[PDB]
């Protein structure tokens, strides 16, 4: 019964975000990727940046996938 | 610090979702509209409904918009 919706990133965080306000990261759906990385930050807050930026890969590779669950 | 994903349906639930199985809905991000609604269902899951289809539209007068928080 389910068709889930898209996590698209169309707008980018310009500026940097501390590695220590992430909590962890998840990837845009594959239809919309564009190449986007979500961050999840402190009381589910949250932030597109664009992968191809230098300092969102050095935080990617320091963080874990965000979890999810079935219940 | 946030730059928030967009929720996008880029697919949607050809057969009728029961009513029953709805806990409340959600509009798609305004960048991504695409006439489409999400509804919120059981245990987490999800559904993407395209608002031009009657059920849809009757299924949404019947519903309230799915709480979201700030902690």
């Amino acid at each position: 019964m389910q068709v889930p919706f898209s996590r698209c990133c169309f707008s980018f965080a310009e500026q940097e975000i501390p590695l220590r306000a992430i909590l962890c990261y998840r990837n845009t759906s594959s239809i919309c990727s564009n190449e986007g990385l979500i961050f999840k930050l402190k009381r589910g807050k949250e932030a597109c940046a664009l992968d191809t930026v230098g300092w969102v890969q050095r935080h990617r590779k320091m963080l874990r996938h965000c979890p999810s669950k079935r219940k």
